[PDB]
Order: C-alpha cells, then structure tokens, then sequence
C-alpha cells in the first residue's frame, strides 16, 4: 500500500448508466442538466450547463484528503467540450485547490485557464478545439506543493501554485450557473499516490 482510485466511467450497462450511479452526486442549478450519450460507438455523459450550473461531485473521506496531501494525486479527464466555458475539472480540500478553467474563447480555438494565474494557452485550435482529449493534472506535494497540466500527455504548465477555496469536493463539469457550458465526457479518474 497504499493507493486509491475513484472514477466515472461512461457506460450504457444499466446498473451503471450514470455517475450518479458510481457513487458521484449531481450538482445542477436551474436549467442545468444532463443525460447519457453515445458518440463514436461509445458512452459520453453530455453535461448541459445551460442556464445553470451542471456537475458531478465526489466525497473523500478524511484519511483521503490526508492521504492526498502526504503522497499526492492525479486527475486524468477524457472530455470533449461542445460550447462555451467554465469546464471546471478539479479537486479541493476544505483549505485549497488547483483549479484548470477550460472554454473554447471568440475565435473557436480550446483555451485552459488557471485560478491564481491570469490569461489563456490555447491547446488546440481549428477542428482539434472540439474534439476528445485527455486532460491530467499531477499534484506533486512537498513545502513547495505545485501542479502540472497535461493534454494528451504533453507538458502544457507546471508550477501551478494552489489557491486558496472552503470547497471539498472532487468535481466535473460546468461549475458556474452564469458561463454556460457544454462537454462530453467519456472518463475521469482521481488517484491517490503511494511514494
Ligand atoms: C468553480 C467554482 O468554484 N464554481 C462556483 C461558482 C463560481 O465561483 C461563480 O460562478 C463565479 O463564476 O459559483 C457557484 O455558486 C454561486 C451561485 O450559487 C450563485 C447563484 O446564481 O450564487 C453565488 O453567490 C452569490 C450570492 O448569492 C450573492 O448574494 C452575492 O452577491 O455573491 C454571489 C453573486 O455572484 C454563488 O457563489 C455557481 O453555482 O456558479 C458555485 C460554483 O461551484
Ligand atoms: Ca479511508
């Protein structure tokens, strides 16, 4: 020991057919919502943060956070945003967070923002911008704690200080019941390290 792993994991099986269904809680406002899809021959859960809020949300126990914060973590996303921003895919611990913001800005091209830094990277642009990615983040603690983001595995920023938020959730999706926003997602994963 020790590791652990917490997913969604898009899926047409019954017993499994939405996050709500793995053990995540949805967390709309308003016109909020979502449903199952099925895209390239594949599951994707549609997120519609469409005039309200639309996300899903994860409990970690206490030994998790504390375990979190000893060893480290990482949260794999594979999504594909559709329209607008506010993609928030993150995780916080009653003191901090790193939060990635992701959107698609005025000229089409898929941008990531983060908190405590200000303005955009492009990551993709043109007919890229709007389809699958693998999006990590890989939290390396220490007295110096900093995040990395990666976009199909390649280095986009590093040194990602945290920032301060009372939130405690793992979260996914459209965090903002202003910024509409729309992606399909496909997976996410939360790994607590070992050392
Ligand atoms: C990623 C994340 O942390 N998302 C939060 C968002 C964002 O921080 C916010 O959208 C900024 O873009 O806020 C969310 O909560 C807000 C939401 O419940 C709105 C209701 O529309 O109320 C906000 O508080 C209000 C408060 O009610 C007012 O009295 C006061 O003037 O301050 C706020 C006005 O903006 C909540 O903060 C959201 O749902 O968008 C929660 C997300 O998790
Ligand atoms: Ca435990």
């Amino acid at each position: 020991a020790a590791m652990a792993l917490f997913d969604y994991n898009a899926t047409g099986d019954t017993e499994f057919d939405s996050p709500a269904k793995q053990g995540w809680m949805q967390d709309n406002t308003n016109n909020g919502s979502g449903v199952l899809t099925n895209a390239d021959g594949m599951p994707a859960w549609l997120v519609q943060g469409i005039g309200g809020r639309a996300q899903w949300t994860y409990s970690l126990s206490t030994n998790q956070h504390a375990q979190a914060s000893s060893f480290g973590w990482r949260m794999t996303t594979e999504m594909k945003v559709l329209s607008g921003g506010m993609i928030t895919n993150y995780y916080a611990n009653g003191t901090q967070r790193v939060l990635p913001i992701i959107s698609l800005d005025s000229s089409g091209n898929l941008v990531v923002e983060f908190e405590g830094q200000t303005g955009r990277t492009v990551l993709a642009t043109g007919t890229a911008a709007t389809e699958y990615h693998k999006f990590e983040l890989v939290f390396l603690p220490g007295s110096n704690p900093s995040a990395s983001f990666y976009f199909d595995g390649k280095l986009i920023r590093d040194n990602i200080q945290p920032t301060a938020s009372k939130q405690n959730m793992i979260v996914w999706g459209n965090g903002s019941s202003n910024t509409d926003g729309v992606a399909a997602y496909r997976d996410i994963k939360f790994e607590i390290q070992g050392d």
